[PDB]
């Protein structure tokens, strides 16, 4: 109802060796951003695409 947690997660970067465009729920901020995932080492929030990132956090 409420709001998933997941969209409560932190935007973390992982530590990897690649470079990959993702975008996640900024919580404070309200809206979803772009972040650097690398591909190893990361978190759940993870969205690939912006409405999948508006439609899962936004709507609530």
């Amino acid at each position: 109802k409420d709001r998933p947690s997941l969209c409560d997660l932190p935007a973390d970067s992982g530590s990897g060796t690649k470079a990959e465009k993702r975008i996640y729920y900024n919580s404070a901020r309200k809206q979803c951003l772009r972040f650097d995932y690398t591909g190893q080492g990361g978190n759940e929030n993870n969205f690939r695409r912006t409405y999948d990132c508006q439609r899962t956090c936004l709507y609530t």
